[PDB]
């Protein structure tokens, strides 16, 4: 039941809206909570995910015009402190049975961890898939394809 990894990423997804949210990964579970920065500490839970009901981890093609909460600076000014919990220009996929979950990483590198133990706890998965949607899910469909289902077969090999 120990976490493997603890992060703070903005989560995405009608309404679509980001939220900041700690993310833990356990051998188990994905869990995202709510940060409490008054008291320092984690908050109440907002979601779960069964690692084995985990299909695909990928990253995601970056949006052409984000806002500046999503884009990379000012850092002179501001130290990395307040730009690895403000800024999140770096997306990936986590995909499972009720659809791609997308999650925005501060730094490259911090991707680069979490994608890499996901794909470690996931490796014995039934129903890893073959083929996969690069491009995010928006509005009522991929832009990656333009199939308008949210569990149509992915359009990419890799
Ligand atoms: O408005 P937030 O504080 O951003 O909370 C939202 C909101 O959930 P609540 O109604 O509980 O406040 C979304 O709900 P809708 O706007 O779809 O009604 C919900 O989505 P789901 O109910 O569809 O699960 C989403 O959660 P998520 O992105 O997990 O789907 C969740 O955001 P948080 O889960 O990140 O707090
Ligand atoms: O939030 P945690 O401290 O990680 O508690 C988890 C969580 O339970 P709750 O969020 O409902 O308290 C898991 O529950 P879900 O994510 O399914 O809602 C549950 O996992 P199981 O589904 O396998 O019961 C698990 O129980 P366990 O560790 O016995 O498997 C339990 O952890 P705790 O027993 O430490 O509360
Ligand atoms: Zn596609």
């Amino acid at each position: 039941a120990t976490v493997i990894l603890e992060s703070i990423f903005l989560k995405r997804s009608s309404p679509l809206n980001f939220k900041k949210r700690l993310f833990l990964l356990t051998v188990q579970k994905l869990s995202y909570y709510e940060y409490d920065f008054e008291r320092g500490r984690r908050g109440s839970k907002k979601g779960s995910i069964d690692v084995e009901k985990i299909t695909c981890v990928e990253t995601v093609v970056p949006e052409k015009n984000p806002p500046p909460e999503r884009q990379i600076p000012e850092e002179s000014s501001e130290t990395e402190q307040i730009s690895i919990i403000e800024r999140f220009p770096y997306p990936f996929q986590v995909v499972y049975d009720e659809g791609p979950l997308y999650v925005f990483s501060p730094t490259e590198e911090l991707r680069k961890r979490w994608i890499h133990q996901l794909k470690n706890v996931i490796r014995y998965n039934s129903d890893l898939v073959q083929k996969y949607h690069p491009c995010f899910w928006i509005d009522g469909q991929y832009l990656c394809c333009s199939q308008t289902a949210k569990n149509a077969m992915g359009c990419q090999i890799l």
